[PDB]
C-alpha cells in the first residue's frame, strides 16, 4: 500500500508530477525513500497538479490498465515526460537502487475520483492514479 | 514489506520456486494473492528448496543487485526458469494483472542467512532473496 | 492489518470467533502470526458464524465507535467470551506476545456488510468487524 | 508502524517525547496522521531527547517487555507524562480517534541502541523504543 500519511493523490503527485527531474536515479529518491523497497518502474510527467485536475474533468473513459474500471480521462495533449525504470530489481532495501531513464513526450491517462477530506478543499475531484501513457 | 505471516525463506520459495509453473498470467496469482498490488516482475526458478539450499553452501559472492553485500551465492549450473514480467503496471488491484512469459535457463544468484525461528529447523542457512540470474 | 487475501467477514471470524479458545497467550498466536506487531487487546466470541450472521438481521444502530455508521447490530443476549489483553506492549515483535486473560459475557456489536464475492453465496450479509462489547 | 522516511530514534521522538502536548484526542493525531488505524495507547513522556539521551548512559537492565534484550535503561526519577488510551478501539480507520487523558508521573524504560547513519552524529547512543513506564 501507499504510505498512510498520504491521500492517494498526494501519493499521486509525489510519483507522477516533476516539471524538471533530475536524473532517475536521483529522482527516484524521493518517492522511495517513503518505501521499503525500490518502485520497479515510475513516470514522471512535467506538468502541474492543477493542469492533472483539469483532465479530471473532461469525458470519462475505460481505464486501459484497470478495463473494468471508466474513470479515466486522457490528456488531449502529449506531454513532456520522464520514464524510469530500476536496473536492478534485486535491491533488498532502498540505499543502492539504479535507474534508467526514458525521455519522452505522450499522451497521459489517469484515473480521478472525489478528494480525500484530507485533501485541499480546491480540488473536489482529483487524480488518484497514473494508468498509463500513450 | 513481505507478508508477516512468512518468513524471508518462505516468501522466497513461494515467488522463486515453482518446477512446471503455468503461464505467468496465473501462475502470478499464488503470489500477488497476498499482496495489494501487483508484482512488477518475477523469475520462477524450476528447481527445489532443497537445491537452492545447497547453492546457499558454496563460496560466498558480491551479490551484483546489492553490491555492498557479499551473502550471495552463484549456481554451479544454469537451470530452467520462467520469467514473468507486468503488461499492465497501471493496474490498481490484483484482479486483472497480466503477464508476459519468457522461458530460459541461465544460473542464479541468491542472498542466503540464517534461518528465522519459524523457518523448519532442517536448514539453519536458507536462500532469503533472489537477487539476479545471469 | 487485514491481510488481503481474506475477505472482511473471514478476517472478521478469525480475530472474533472462537468457541472454544485455549488460553490468551496460546490463543493469540494465530492472529499474531499475520502481524508485524502484538495485537493490544482482542476479545473472542465464543459462538458460531451462523449465530453471528443472524444477529445481522437485528436493528440496525449506530455503531458506538464508528458514529458515521449505521449498518451495525447489537445480539440480544449476552454470549460468553474471552477478552485477552497483552501484558507487554512495549513488545517490539511477535517472539513473546503475553496477554492477560479476561474471561466474561457480553453483548456485542458488529457492522454487517453485503458479502464480499469471495464469500459463500449462501450468506448474502456478513459480519465485517466486531465494533464494542457492552 | 514505523515509516522507513525515520530512523527509530526519530520514530521514538515523535511518539514518546513531548514536553507540553495538548489533550490526546488533539496530541494523538500527529501519529496517527502515519498510521491505518488507531493508536491503542500512547505514553507522551514531558521531557527533552537530551534529558531521555542522558538516561541511556544508565545501567543497562533487561527489557522488561522484551526479556531477551538487555540494551534497556530506566530514569532514574519519575517525569511528568501524558498517557492516552484509544476509547473507540472499533474505530476501523484514523477519521475519529478518540482518547482519554491519563496524565501522570513514572519512570520510563527506554531501549538505546547505535544511532543510524541517518541520526545526528553527536549522540553515538540513543533511544529507540519506549520500553515500559513504571
Ligand atoms: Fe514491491
Ligand atoms: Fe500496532
Ligand atoms: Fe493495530
Amino acid at each position: 500500500m501507499r504510505p498512510p500519511q498520504f491521500t492517494r493523490a498526494q501519493w499521486f503527485a509525489i510519483q507522477a508530477i516533476s516539471l524538471n527531474p533530475p536524473r532517475c536515479t536521483i529522482a527516484m529518491r524521493a518517492i522511495n525513500n517513503y518505501r521499503w523497497r525500490c518502485k520497479n518502474q515510475n513516470t514522471f510527467l512535467r506538468t502541474t497538479f492543477a493542469n492533472v485536475v483539469n483532465v479530471c474533468g473532461n469525458q470519462s473513459i475505460r481505464c486501459p490498465h484497470n478495463r473494468t474500471l471508466n474513470n479515466c480521462h486522457r490528456s488531449r495533449f502529449r506531454v513532456p515526460l520522464l520514464h524510469c525504470d530500476l536496473i536492478n530489481p534485486g535491491a533488498q532495501n532502498i540505499s543502492n537502487c539504479r535507474y534508467a531513464d526514458r525521455p519522452g513526450r505522450r499522451f497521459y491517462v489517469v484515473a480521478c475520483d472525489n478528494r480525500d477530506p484530507r485533501d485541499s478543499p480546491r480540488y473536489p475531484v482529483v487524480p488518484v492514479h497514473l494508468d498509463t501513457t500513450i
